[PDB]
């Protein structure tokens, strides 16, 4: 009752009233006490036996619950005695229970079963959401789901660690390792799509695009980086602000770790009694008009990523490079820089030290990727994205130049796409400004600068890669040359910056003409033809 409330209020674009909200909390609170007090039917204790159905209609917590209770005789015989006086055979009766009771690894084995089951049933209903892609506003899902799947995940987790410590299984570890690491990115991009889409209009799809980018390439947790930050702080002051409010909000209300090992001042069980304060934060965030329902998505991507470190302690059949790219984007990102920390510490794990190869490796290599993404991908104005942001990485790029791991991770992949040619061919869009192609200039400046200051294979790489801008749209390289060349005062008021444009593109040619040059000879005249139209007009047009 009352879950799609939240849901409805929120496509209408409406945020919920404290008194809705708090309605919501009371009528939960006291239907989850009548559960407890009342004892479980026959109907209900045969399905804990038989489960063929998925107990879709709100049914799983309640399972857990009683589930738990039965793992205590108490329980088991409160609940029997209760069968007896239903009516129910009283062998009837034991057999149910002792079926129920699962005892040994059994009982381990039917939580984890049920959570895995649930996590299954949570991934495929996410098959309309996009991974990769921007999730609309109505796709997030509503704090019932969140907080089911938290529950969930606060269950198998307690219990799983209960086994390991009494053991001091594979399989059962095996099978949540991947349905929880599906979720987490899932959440992941819930979290975002909470955080991009409430960006004030006062914003185009191109424009959220463009701002998810920029606070994904934004990374504020375990190594410094001297880039994401300043590209969030470039962010609109609105858009930032926004982005502020959300950091802000964390995730204090609900239960941490050692509090159900602390006993949560609760007999018998305490696990339950945990889930319930968890029920109760998620609640409270309701109450709060800011971001509540992924305040809870923030808790929930927390637990989910705790429940994943644990599984990576034991080998499972996790794939260590695929762990790796899921906590990758988690510890470099604003909207899931909740779990930054505990992504970073994932890649410790697998990585190795937040200083080890190949975890600065993923963190480099990803950081690239972005900022090219950006350089290429968020260059038009539509992205909503102010300039500073492609120069003040570009900058960032001959940094990574400089440091020889950064540039072989950026060799590879440069030479691989040719992503070098592409910054070019972005720098050909007439809405870049004539910095931009200063800029660009001397970054391809000081790649062959450095290549002959310091030769090495990567800069030999590099200039394979400008190979393949012999290989260009001929109209998107002249329209480039153009750009380069061409002297409007109407526009450009700076003329002296488009002499040094100029000059650096004289350089750029004499250095590729070299014969100690990787960029190879048809470039050279690639660019020599595409000159000729161009010297001709400056002649036909005087």
């Amino acid at each position: 009752a009352g879950s799609q409330l939240d849901t409805v209020r929120r496509k209408e674009n409406k945020n919920v009233t404290a008194l809705e909200a708090c309605a919501l909390q009371y009528y939960f609170l006291i239907l989850w006490r009548i559960l407890g007090i009342l004892p479980p039917s026959k109907t209900y204790i045969n399905q804990l036996s038989m489960n063929s159905p998925e107990m879709s209609e709100c049914d799983i917590l309640h399972t857990l619950r009683w589930s738990s209770r039965l793992r205590i005789s108490s329980y088991v015989n409160w609940i029997k005695d209760h069968l007896i006086k239903q009516g129910m055979k009283a062998e009837h009766a034991s057999s149910l229970l002792e079926l129920a009771s699962t005892t040994k690894c059994s009982s381990v084995k039917y939580d984890v079963e049920i959570v895995e089951e649930y996590f299954a049933r949570q991934i495929s209903s996410f098959c309309s959401i996009d991974c990769t892609t921007i999730l609309q506003l109505h796709e997030i899902p509503s704090l019932q789901s969140i907080y089911t799947l938290d529950a969930a995940i606060s269950k198998v987790q307690v219990s799983l660690d209960e086994h390991f410590s009494k053991m001091a299984s594979s399989e059962i570890t095996k099978n949540l390792l991947p349905a929880t690491l599906q979720l987490i990115d899932t959440y992941a991009s819930f979290t975002r799509a909470y955080l991009l889409q409430n960006f004030n209009e006062e914003p185009s799809k191109e424009k959220l695009q463009g701002f998810a980018a920029v606070l994904a390439i934004g990374s504020s947790r375990c190594k410094a980086n001297t880039l994401g930050p300043t590209l969030v702080q470039n962010l609109p002051s609105s858009v930032q602000t926004v982005c502020e409010s959300w950091n802000n909000i964390n995730t204090n209300e609900f239960p941490n770790i050692g509090s159900w090992r602390n006993a949560f001042a609760n007999d018998t069980i305490p696990s339950e009694s945990y889930i319930s304060a968890v029920q109760a934060a998620h609640l409270g965030t309701l109450c709060s008009q800011s971001l509540p329902l992924a305040a809870s998505l923030k808790h929930t991507l927390l637990s989910l990523v705790r429940l994943t470190g644990d599984l990576i302690v034991w080998s499972d059949e996790m794939n260590p490079p695929q762990v790796i790219r899921t906590l990758l984007p988690l510890l470099l990102e604003s909207s899931t820089e909740s779990v930054a920390e505990i992504s970073s510490n994932s890649l410790e794990r697998i990585l190795g030290p937040a200083e080890s190869d190949e975890f600065l490796a993923r963190v480099y290599e990803k950081l690239i990727t972005g900022c090219y993404n950006i350089l290429a991908n968020h260059a038009d104005p539509n992205s909503g994205l102010d300039e500073s942001i492609l120069e003040e990485c570009l900058q960032y790029l001959e940094k990574q130049l400089e440091s020889s791991q950064a540039r072989k991770a950026m060799e590879e992949f440069f030479s691989d796409s040719g992503e070098l040619v592409q910054i070019m061919m972005a720098t050909a869009n007439e809405n870049l400004s004539a910095k931009f192609c200063n800029r660009v200039l001397k970054f391809f400046t000081k790649l062959f600068q450095l290549t002959e200051k310091s030769p090495n294979p990567s800069l030999l790489h590099l200039c394979g890669s400008l190979a393949q801008l012999a290989c260009v749209e001929p109209v998107r390289l002249q329209a480039w040359l153009t750009r380069m060349t061409t002297s409007p005062p109407k526009d450009s008021d700076q003329l002296d910056v488009i002499q040094e444009n100029r000059q650096l593109l004289q350089l750029l040619t004499t250095y590729i003409v070299r014969e100690n040059s990787q960029v190879g000879e048809g470039v050279c005249a690639v660019l020599l033809g595409t000159l000729t139209p161009m010297a001709t007009e400056m002649l036909a047009n005087g």
